[PDB]
Parts: C-alpha cells; sequence; structure tokens
C-alpha cells in the first residue's frame, strides 16, 4: 500500500514533476513526487 | 527494479532527449535517459 500527501519542505508552488519527483526522492526519500492541480508537490511513500 | 533519477553530471539545460540518453548510457553506464519538465537529465538504472 501506498499513500499521496504533500511534500514537507518543497518551496513555491510546483510547476514541474521533475521538480517534485526530486525533492521526493532525494530530500524526503520516498517513491515518488508530481505536482497535482493544486501546484503543489505531492509525494507518494509506502504505507 | 528500476530507478530513475537525476544525472550525475549533466551540464547545462536538459533541451534534447537524445543528450540526455547518450549521457546517461554512455557517461554513467545506466540504462537510458530523458530530459524532464524540469529541464534536467534523468537517467534510468537499475537497482
Amino acid at each position: 500500500k501506498t499513500c499521496e500527501n504533500l511534500a514537507d519542505t518543497f518551496r513555491g508552488p510546483c510547476f514541474t514533476d521533475g521538480s517534485c519527483d526530486d525533492h521526493c526522492k532525494n530530500k524526503e526519500h520516498l517513491i515518488k513526487g508530481r505536482c497535482r492541480d493544486d501546484f503543489r508537490c505531492w509525494c507518494t511513500r509506502n504505507c
């Protein structure tokens, strides 16, 4: 099971999925990240 | 498992997928690469 929640410390609006995926993978050590239609970065994690 | 993450020491913006694929395969000895919407080079590797 996996869970999608807001990034903890991503800065500013989320315009690029790459910026969010980078944050989620490399700062939070989670599975992946994407921007959603809210222009925020959401990370997926094992849950 | 495969993993996609940022290239190591790909210089400059990623505006052409083939330049990234080349880097990832030939400089980093990974599977493949592509530019993403962050204009960075992302490599896929066995992990």
